[PDB]
C-alpha cells in the first residue's frame, strides 16, 4: 500500500569539463521520495526527445496521470504509462527510475534488488576518445593504460577517419580493446568500405555505422563484415529487438533506459536479445549521477559481454547529487544501499535550475 | 532480507484425484525462512522428459550442492548458477525457483506477485476442460457451468469421432461458451491440415498443439493458413523457443507454463519475447496441486492474458498438502496477497502423502 | 521369444570416476543381452544424469518392456516412444540390450543385424584436453611416433586460438586438427573464433554456439572457410531433417545416446545422407559396452570423419571380461554374436554404486 | 557364403500380358533367393524397360556380384550403387533375392530381417481405371459386397470430375476414395481440378502434375484443401527429403522399384518420416514375388495411406508356387523363413519369354 501523491521536475543546467538534465523527485503517501533523471544530447540533434519537451510531457502528461495511484504496483504503472502515452521513453526512464528508487528505499533494498539481485557490484566502464586530435586521443589512452576505448568517427572523410582510427589501433591495440562509433553518419557504400577496413585494421566493435533509417543495411553488414557491429539507435525498444533480430541481425545491443522507458522497461528488451542470441551493451546518453546508476542497477543483472560506457558523470564539473559514484580501475562501484543509492543535493539542484 | 540456502527438503507425494504425484520442495536459509515449491507433471514420461523420480533426482543430486552456501535473496545470480551447471531439468528448477521466491516474498512481506513487479489483476479467470471421453457427459457437466470457457481434449480417436464430438459440443454450449481443443501433438500434418479447418469452420476460438512438437513447420504453416487461433504448447517451452518460433512466421499464442521454463520469474522472460513478436498469452498448467498452481497465478497476473489460464489443477483433487486451499468461484480463482505464495504446508497431510 | 527382465546398475568406474548406467535384459528364451547409458558431468553436459537415466529404466521402461516380443525392435521402438517422451540415453542402453540379445540369438554381431560392416576396423582420434599446449603436443607427438580433437571454450577467445594455433603448427603437418567448443561461444565470439580457426587450417569446428542458437550454427557453416560439426544441436532424425532444411552444411557428430540405439540412430544417418551432410562416430565417453554398441552402427555407414570412440582408453578398469582391442589409430571390431563383449559380473558388483 | 549365380527371365504372364522380370539368386551354401522388377507399359511409364532391366541384371549386375559374400546387404548395395548409376528397378529385384535367400538360411520372413513386422495383415485398396464411370461403380459396389483409388487425368477436366463425382457418390459413404492423375495435368488445370476433388471429398489426390513441375506440386500441397500424394516425384531418399525440404507436405508413394528394394527404400521412408510426411504403400504392379517383397518392407512401417498391392489379382496366373491371400479389404504377410514365396519352375518355363 502507498500511492505517489506528488511529482515534481526540473530542467537543470550543469557545466561541463553545459548539460542539460530533466529531474525529477516523486513522492510517495508514505513520506518516502524518490529520484529519476532524463538526458539526452545536442537538444534535437540526437533525439526526437528534447530537454524541454521531456520536461513537458512529465508536467502536463505524466504527473497527473499518476498521481494517486497505487506505487509499487511496477507493472500497472507502466501499463497506465504506455496506454495513455505513446513514445516519450526519455520522460517515462525519469519516472521508472523515481519510482524504483521510492520503492527500493521503502524496503531497504538496492534498485538492483528490485531487478532480481545483481550479477556483479563493480562495472566495468570504458572511456571515450574524441578530442578531435588523434595525437591527444592516444595520449589519454595511453595514461589509462598506465582496457576499452570506444572511438567517435562520421564526422570527416572516410580516408580520414580510417587513418585516424589505425593510428589509435596500432598505438593501444594490443593492449585494449578498440570500438567506433559512427552514429549513423555512414550512407551505405561509405559503410560497406569503412566497415571492411575498420574489420581489417583489429577493431572489435563498430556501433551504429548507417542511419537507423536503413535497418536493411545495418543487418547486410552484420551479415558479411568481420568483426561485431552495435546497434544503437536501430534499437530502442524490446519490438524493434525482436523485429531486428528476426530480420537476421547479429551482434549486440546497445541498451539505455531512454531509449526503453526505464530500468525496469529496459530488462524485456534485455531479454528478448538474449533469447535471439544477440549481446549486450550498457549504454549511456551522457547522463548525470541519478541516470547513470539508475542504469548500472539495471546493467548489474545482465551478463554484458561488451561492458559498458557509464561515464557521463566524469564530464561533468559538478552535479545535483551530495555523494558521486566512485571510479577506478577502469569501473564503477555499483551503490548497495536502499534505492538508487544517492542523494539530491537540494542546493545544489536549485543552483543549477534553469529557471 | 539477506541470507544463505541452508537446506533444501524434497518429497513425491502422491495426492488422491477426484493419484497424481507431485514433487513437493521446502528450503531453509539461515533466516530461518522457509519457501515452497512445487515441479508436477502428468502421467510419468507420457507427456514430458521429465518424471516425478527424475525431478525428485535433480533435486536431491544436483541441486541442492549447488545451490546450498548460496545467497538466497538473489534470483539472478541463482538462475546463472543453475542454468551454467544443469541443461534443462526445469521443472526440477521451477520448484525450487518457486520456493525461492516464496522465501523472499515472505522476507520482505510481499506477495510473489509483487516481487515479479506487481499483479495486474488479482482475480484471474480459469476456464474448465471436458476431458471425460463421453460427449454426453461432457455437455451435461459443461451445461452445469453455463447455469464461460471450456477446453476439449481430442486427439485419441479417429479424426471423423473427435470432429462430430466437438461438434456436438460447440452446438450444445454454443452462444455463452468459449470452445477450445486441445490434440496435444496427436494429428500427422494431413490430419491436422483437415481437422483444423473444420474446427474453425465450426467456431473453435482455439487449437493447441494440433501437430507434433517434431514438427513446428507444420505447426506455422497452419497457424498462416487456418482461420482461427493456434494455441502452442509442446512447441514452446523457454524464452529461446519462443524467440524461434515467432520469427520462423508462427502466429497465435503461447501456453506459458512455468515448469516448461524453469519457474515463475523465468517464464516471463518467454512472456516478453511473446508479447515483442505479437503472439498472445495463455496461463498454462502441467496439473499442479495448490502450491504450483498458485506459484503460476503470481506469474499469470503480472500479464495480460486474452486466453485466460486453465489453473483448474488442484480441483481435480480430493486432498492437497497445503493447510488452506485458493478459493475458486464464477470462472475464476481469488490470488492471494499475503506474503509470499500465500499458501503453507500442512505437514501432517504432507507426510501423510509421502510416497516413501 | 518375450522381454522376460530388465536390470539396471549405476557403475562408477575409476579413470586414468565414470558412471556408467549398465543394463541387463533378459528373454523368455534364457538369453540375455546388455547395454550402456553413460553421459559426462553428470547434468552439466545433458539434461539426462546417471541417476535419471537409471529411473527411467526401472520405473517406466522396464514395465512397458516386460511381455512384449523380444525380436521385434520396429514394435519395440514404437511401443518405447509412444509411451515415452524424450530419454534417449535409457532407450540406447535398452535398444542395444535387445540387439546383443537379438545377434546371440541369431548367432549374428549386431553390425549383421544392422545389415552388414562394411569395414571391422574403424578409426579412432584422440582428444587433447589437459588445458595445457606444452603436454598437449607432447601428448600428440607420442602418438604421431593420426587425428587429434581439441577441446576449448573454457578461457578467454585470444587464449584458445594462441593454443589451437601452437597444436595446428606442431602436430598439423600429420595430423588432421579438429576443434571441439562444446556450444561455449555467443554468436559474435562464435564468428571471430571460427574465423581465425579456419585460416589457419583446422580441419573440423565442432559445435561452436549454444544449441540454443541453430540460426547462427547455419550461418557460420554457411560463411566459415572450414567444415562445422554438429553436435548437441542435433540429438534425432527430426532434428537432422529440421537443421538440413534450414540450411546447415557440414557434419553431424552421431551418438546411440541422442538419438536412442545403434539401431534408431541410423535413421540421423540417412537422413544426413539424403541431404549431403557429412558423418562422424560421437561418443559420450561410454565404457566398452556401449562404445562397442556404437561401433556395430558405425561399422554400416561410411564416416568421413572418423570416429572418436576412445572411451574405454580413459578407464583404468571396466565391467566386461574382455576389452576390446585399439591399435594403430584404430579399433578392431568384433564379429562373434551379439555385441561381442561380455558383462564380468564380478567387477560389476564391485563398482555398482548401492 | 558367396554369390554363386544369378538368373533372370522375363516372363510375360496373362493378365484379366504382364511382363515381369525373375530373378533368382544362388548362395554357395546351396540357399537360393528370388526377386522381381516389374513396371507398366513398357516404357509409357517409367524409363526402365523390362529388356533393360534383364539387360542390367545378366551384362553389369551379375558379374559385378557374383564371388561377393551374400550375407552383407549394406556392402552389397554400396557396390552395387557404386558401379551402377540408376537401374533401381534391376537393383530391386536383386536386393530381394538376397533377403529372400538370406531370411531362409536365418529361418526369418524377411520383414524380422528389415527389424520387425508392426503388422502382419496390411490393408490393400482397389484401383478403378476402366475408362468407364458404370463400370468403375459395378466393379466398387461388388468389392464392397473399404478404399478406391481412381485414375483420372485421360479426358477433359469437366469429363473427369462429372466422372469422379459419380464415383464419390456411390462408394464414397463406405470407403475412402483416391484419385490418381498419373501427372497429366498442366499446372492451371491442376490447381482448378484439384481444388473440386477436395470439395467433393475426396482424401487423397496422387502426382496430379508433371514430375518436370515439382514446384506446381509443393504449391498445391500447400492451397489445396486435402491431401497429395507424391508418386514420380519422389523415388529415392534424396528425392524425398528435396521435396520435403521446398516445403512440400502431404504424402509419399514408396515402391522398392523406385528406390532398389525393400531395404533401400526404409531410407525414404525414415526421411519422410523425419520430415513430417506420411506413408503409402506402392506399386508398379507387381505378381506376388515383387509384390510380398514390397509387403515385408510395408510392414515394418506406419502406413496412414494404406498400400495398393493389389497386383496379383490382376493376373490369370503367376510364377509362385503357392498365391498370397486377400480377403476383407486386406493381404496376410507371410511369416516363414524368407519372402514366403516359392517359385514355380513349370510355370516359369512355361511362361518364360525367349
Ligand atoms: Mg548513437
Ligand atoms: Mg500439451
Ligand atoms: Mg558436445
Ligand atoms: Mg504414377
Amino acid at each position: 500500500t502507498a500511492t505517489v501523491e506528488q511529482i515534481e521536475s526540473w530542467i537543470v543546467d550543469v557545466p561541463t569539463i553545459c548539460q542539460s538534465l530533466v529531474i525529477v523527485r516523486l513522492t510517495r503517501s508514505d513520506g518516502i521520495c524518490g529520484i529519476g533523471e532524463a538526458t539526452t544530447i545536442g537538444g534535437l540533434s540526437y533525439g526526437v526527445e528534447s530537454p524541454e519537451a521531456i520536461s513537458s510531457a512529465i508536467t502536463h502528461y505524466l504527473t497527473p496521470l499518476l498521481k494517486g495511484q497505487p506505487a509499487d504496483n511496477l507493472n500497472a504503472l507502466t501499463a497506465r504509462m504506455n496506454g495513455a502515452i505513446k513514445g516519450n521513453t526519455f520522460a517515462k526512464s525519469a519516472i521508472e527510475t523515481a519510482l524504483l528508487d521510492a520503492q527500493g528505499k521503502a524496503l531497504g533494498l538496492p534498485v538492483s534488488a528490485l531487478l532480481g539481485g545483481a550479477l556483479q557490484t563493480a562495472l566495468p566502464v570504458l572511456w571515450t576518445l574524441a578530442s578531435g586530435d588523434t595525437a591527444k586521443d592516444i595520449a589519454e589512452g595511453e595514461k589509462l593504460l598506465a582496457r576499452a576505448f570506444k572511438l567517435k568517427i562520421g564526422a570527416r572523410e572516410l580516408a580520414t577517419d580510417l587513418r585516424h582510427t589505425r593510428a589509435i589501433v596500432e598505438a593501444l591495440g594490443d593492449r585494449a580493446s578498440i570500438r567506433v562509433d559512427v552514429n549513423q553518419a555512414w550512407d551505405a557504400a561509405t559503410g560497406a568500405k569503412g566497415c571492411r577496413e575498420l574489420a581489417a585494421m583489429g577493431v572489435d566493435l563498430i556501433e551504429q555505422p548507417v542511419s537507423a533509417h536503413d535497418n536493411a543495411a545495418l543487418v547486410r553488414l552484420s551479415q558479411q563484415i568481420e568483426t561485431a557491429i552495435l546497434a544503437d539507435e536501430a534499437v530502442a525498444t524490446a519490438y524493434d529487438g525482436y523485429q531486428l533480430a528476426q530480420q537476421g541481425f547479429t551482434g549486440a545491443y546497445a541498451l539505455k533506459i531512454a531509449k526503453a522507458g526505464g530500468p525496469n522497461s529496459v530488462l524485456a528488451l534485455a531479454r528478448v536479445a538474449q533469447a535471439a542470441g544477440i549481446g549486450l551493451y550498457g549504454g549511456t546518453m551522457l547522463e548525470g549521477t541519478v541516470g547513470t546508476v539508475a542504469s548500472l542497477h539495471a546493467w548489474s543483472t545482465l551478463p554484458l559481454q561488451w561492458g559498458t560506457e557509464m561515464f557521463g558523470p566524469l564530464l561533468l564539473k559538478d552535479d545535483i547529487v551530495s555523494v558521486p559514484l566512485t571510479f577506478a580501475d577502469g569501473q564503477v562501484a555499483l551503490p548497495q544501499t536502499p534505492g538508487l543509492g544517492v542523494e539530491l543535493d537540494e542546493d545544489k539542484l536549485h543552483f543549477y535550475t534553469r529557471q
